[PDB]
């Protein structure tokens, strides 16, 4: 059920959404790194991939 | 049930597991420099923010 101008319901899965893991050595650096920097580590992941 | 010398059943989740999302502009970018430095999007995030 959709229409032209009235399709509001769904487009895509803009974001991705995946299960992500690392080692407690990776781990620790990362923590680390994103509170020094005042970003929380999902913020400091994505910035450093992007920078 | 354990021993001193015989506790390998779960020590500690070593490892982290975590939903980290992307936005659409952010996902294609990690896609295009992940697959031109010949790495996949999961390295890639893991090496960029460790260095």
């Amino acid at each position: 059920s959709d229409s032209a101008v009235r399709k509001k319901s769904e487009v895509r899965q803009k974001t991705v959404v995946r299960t992500l893991r690392f080692s407690p050595v990776e781990d620790e650096t990362i923590r680390k790194k994103a509170e020094d920097s005042g970003l929380t580590v999902s913020a400091y992941i994505r910035n450093a991939a992007l920078n």
